């Protein structure tokens, strides 16, 4: 059809226009050069006339087009201008064009288009032809990309002169097109092979042949009294040559020049006639899928104050809603509730047993008296565990909100960091205050009508799993340990599908081993052997966060950590029980009161804070210019795919 | 001894001068004027001059001193000055003297003396005769000091004119001497009495006689040709009035002025020889006992600044060892635990049960939601309970240093009280503020991972005494009700020992009886009879404040106030023991919690406080006017004193 080659010409320079190319899946004829060719004269040789930059140069992908005239001429896309009526002119542009855009490549296609009464309607697509390299891998890449392409089709240029086995033209196209779907094989130089070389039987097209086949060419070197080549004696000496050869005069209907023109015209055009319906629907599918993006940008159109109200209202909403969520959901919402539940362990911890507290009793004595010194003194020690657990909530809370800061804007994204998570380090301050109040509280009265005895009265659920490298076996590999909250057991892979034994939690108890490894182990209170013949289980571990971390996750299991265990021994004998009993209360207390006082403070100061505060922060004081490409790139995808279909027609 | 009566003299003209001179226990003679007297007369004429006031006037104490002279002449005390030598002029200065220090009387003596050839040589102290009555009682009972004391004399004057079975001189001197101890008496006026009124029995001492005995006197009204009396025309009548009498002439040696003044002589100076001794040993007693306020006084001099660093060592030095003192001891020691541990009622009083507690479930249905509901609105409802107590404390602890604040000067102890008792003012609100914060706490977390169980898990102490009214029995009195935390019982007095009945606090509680009297009762949750054949025991109090009182310190024993006790059934069926659960727990914090608070800030805010930022604010910004007046009463009464006894002598 007269409208078939000439109508994808539109597309190409419509989308050329915008030069994302490569990727439009456009029905083209894609010229392969391979090592010393030259391809480039099979081309200048279609119209009659020099242009293509001299030498070997193999610029840049060209896009070049054919459209038969009455009158030899031509004109490039970027001018839009001027009408180049001296060919010369074009290799003169053509070369500054490429080095604009790049020693230098760029999939940018140039698109060209040339009106003659010589040339014969056809459009090539020409590509930097193989040399020989860092150059040449970059160079491949992009030359895959076109061949790869479903309806592209490679003119592989092989030069007769030398082996066909090793041709950088078929050689790359037997790798995109294995077969001769889309690859049809060109061959020039016939001269330059030594007198024998020559194949017949390879345009006859064995070994092997294309779908396509294969022709054959000879350039003249002749040059006109002007520098540019003269057409009738490269033409007539094509026919020539041909005819006054054994094994080629037979085939010289099909060989030269106007043969191979009127070959990848009809060639060209029975491609586009069964693919443009493939064109429109791949070309139709790929439209939508920006219209998607599109409804996301709601108006079209830059820019709208309302558009950033309604960013606040989402953006700076659903962000709070973001966060009751994030804290109930390891996640926020047991590595928070974890802090609180295990928090009592660090108590533990920082106190005392045996003869520390057995001096203190010592000094006591050089019993209500010694009852305040042992309590007023122990309830000071529990500062210590008291503020570094305030500082843990801090870490786990103020990493949250990055957790759920990055679902893009960096303006707004990192003013919402600097407003939040500075906030909570002034109510660190605020909350660690009121701990310190509740603990000098104690110091204060002390209360024995408490429901503790008055002196002298007597006298399925997973706890957490995790590696953990086993001790001293002699015969020592780590084991996938899940200790519950009712039975502690050992696997071998994160699978938990081989379980190695099960350790009863009753009659457990923990204890550090030497103190460059952190080991810790655990001995059964009853039975001299832990588990099987060992005396004691030990556990390795790489830090001492996993340790106290490991230990804290047990205390709530029931393995507590293992302490030993004149007439002083009756004085002792009742402080012991005093000791103990008010000790015990307010521990429970603390636990309790701990992580009550934070959740008003921390917790309710931030989420009533981030709540309502954030936002009137927000208004009392964007690109993304990586994604301002896309939809500059996106914005332009649309305005030319729409002229691409719009010109396509409707099924053809 | 012829220093006998000229020493009292010089005593009496001491202390007399500054004018306490009742109290000195002195040997002197007390003239009593008894109706129509005139006891006057009987004085102007040991002299043979009219100086006494004229007519009955008998104006203040007046402490004459006849000393006998060459010329006759006299001078008072106040003067210093002249000698009059006008017995005119000591009318006209005795009577001024008297409207100076008052009709009005004084104890005040004025103290006169004179010299004279005439007059013999006593001293005679004379005081406001009877009359015939305001002025009379007033007058009594300074006539009753004078001759009250142990070592004072009354010339009982009464005149024979009348009645003697009813003389103002006599019976009043029976009050004081029922026998002849001090008193003399005289008898003047014979000539009044009607022709046959004679009663020599008297004189001759019957009805009754004195130790001392009577003496008789006639005063000559005769004038000279000066309107003063003349001496012999008086003198000589009387020796003869008496020498010319039957019942009469032989006492006359006895009866006359002459005679009258040599007894008052050897009779003065017979008392003051053996009472002297007594004086000494009376007079350096009450010596010591004023150098026993001296050394108190450290410095006798005004004023030293030393004396005020001193006082600020002590005055506000003490004071802080007089708080902790009187908080550990109702005193503030318990009335201090007591709200500690009473406060508990205030929150089961200000809490709800039965439909109030159902209502709201009811209103959680239209299960874990529903708990921070029911939780969330009753830990709100303690605040009334909590909010209180505060203010309770204050009351029996602003009020505490008043209890101390007493133990005199008007500068310092007002200051102390503004200093203090607006400190806790000050303080309330801190602690108050401190309060709501724990509070707001709860409506923050409310762990369940607590002690409590999770949700679908189920489906000779004497307390206090006091009377106390019964009601209603028929046949209803008060009795004194000693409930222990053992056993209740009320006996009759508050001896305690007539024990009426014995209670068993087991099987007992406590509900309020309609609610112009604030009744309540007791009913035993067994036996249908709390006490004897009584369904139940109603005890009636005066006040609201009693039955808060009393219900609080019966919950401590044990008698706790009485609460009644779709598939709704099995819903709150588990709600109910939520709700238990932890508000049981939230509850045994609190009535800790709460009392601890205090202590830290109330007391110990105000403990440190006062301990020493009082002192420094005492810093950086007397009389006792009373009490000034007895110091220079106290100063004077030394510098007296001494020269009483340093004239004394030395056993004489």
């Amino acid at each position: 059809m007269e409208d078939l080659i000439p109508l994808v010409n539109r597309l190409q320079d419509a989308f050329s226009a915008i030069g994302q190319n490569a990727d439009l899946d456009l029905p083209q004829i894609a010229v392969v050069g391979g090592q010393s060719a030259g391809k480039s004269s099979v081309l200048e040789n279609f119209v009659g006339r020099d242009f293509l930059p001299r030498g070997s140069g193999t610029r840049r992908p060209l896009v070049l087009q054919l459209v038969n005239a009455t009158t030899e001429y031509a004109e490039f896309l970027h001018c839009k201008g001027k009408k180049f009526t001296d060919f010369e002119e074009v290799r003169l542009e053509i070369e500054a064009e490429t080095d604009r855009v790049t020693k230098g490549i760029s999939p940018v296609p140039i698109n060209l288009r040339v009106y003659s009464p010589h040339v014969l309607n056809l459009t090539l697509v020409d590509l930097p032809g193989m040399t020989k390299p860092d150059i040449e891998f970059q160079i491949r890449d992009m030359l895959m990309q076109f061949v790869t392409k479903e309806n592209c089709l490679i003119l592989a240029v092989s030069p007769a002169n030398s082996d066909l086995a090793n041709s950088d033209a078929l050689k790359v196209a037997k790798e995109v097109d294995p077969q001769g779907q889309r690859t049809i094989g060109v061959i020039t130089k016939l001269d330059l092979m030594d007198e024998g070389t020559d194949a017949r039987d390879v345009l006859e097209n064995k070994l092997l042949p294309l779908r396509r086949g294969y022709i054959g060419v000879v350039n003249r070197s002749q040059k006109d009294i002007d520098g540019k080549k003269d057409i009738t004696a490269a033409l007539a000496a094509e026919r020539k040559f041909f005819l006054s050869h054994p094994s080629y005069r037979h085939l010289a209907d099909r060989m030269g020049t106007p043969y191979l023109q009127k070959v990848l015209n009809q060639q060209l055009t029975n491609h586009i006639r069964d693919t443009l319906p493939g064109l429109r629907n791949k070309l139709q599918s790929q439209l939508l899928s920006i219209e998607k993006e599109v409804e996301e940008y709601k108006n079209f159109r830059p820019d709208d104050p309302a558009r950033k109200t309604k960013a606040l209202l989402q953006m700076v909403q659903q962000f709070a809603v973001d966060f009751e969520k994030r804290i109930e959901g390891s996640g926020g919402a047991r590595i928070n509730r974890i802090f609180h539940e295990r928090f009592p362990f660090e108590l533990v911890k920082m106190e005392f047993d045996e003869k520390e507290l057995r001096r203190e009793i010592s000094y006591a004595i050089k019993p209500d008296m010694a009852f305040e010194t042992i309590v007023k003194k122990q309830v000071k020690k529990i500062r210590e565990p008291c503020l570094k657990c305030v500082d843990m909530v801090i870490s786990e809370l103020i990493s949250t909100v990055r957790q759920c800061t990055k679902k893009q804007y960096p303006r707004l994204r990192e003013e919402m960091e600097r407003i939040v998570t500075t906030h909570i380090r002034e109510r660190e301050g605020r909350t660690k205050e009121q701990v310190m109040l509740l603990i000098d509280i104690e110091l204060a009265y002390m209360n024995t009508n408490h429901e503790d005895f008055i002196g002298f009265a007597n006298a399925i659920l997973v706890i957490r799993k995790g590696w953990l490298t086993i001790n001293n076996i002699g015969i020592s590999k780590e084991y996938w340990f899940v200790l519950t909250a009712e039975n502690l057991s050992w696997y071998k892979d994160d699978e938990e599908k081989e379980k190695e034994y099960m350790l009863s939690v009753d009659n457990l108890k923990l204890r550090d081993v030497e103190k460059s490894k952190h080991i810790f182990a655990l001995f059964n209170t009853e039975q001299r052997n832990v588990y099987k013949d060992y005396r004691q289980l030990e556990l390795a571990c790489e830090t001492q966060e996993e340790v106290d971390s490991w230990k804290a996750s047990f205390l709530r299991a029931g393995v507590y950590p293992e302490r030993v265990g004149p007439q002083l021994e009756r004085q002792v004998e009742t402080i012991r029980n005093l000791v103990d009993s008010y000790m015990a209360i307010v521990n429970k207390t603390v636990r309790d009161l701990m992580p009550k006082t934070i959740m008003h403070l921390m917790i309710n100061n931030t989420k009533e804070f981030i709540f309502s505060e954030l936002l009137a922060n927000l208004y009392s004081c964007e690109e993304s210019a990586e994604q301002a490409q896309r939809r500059d790139e996106m914005l332009r995808m649309y305005h030319a795919l729409k002229e691409a279909l719009s010109i396509i027609g409707d099924i053809n």
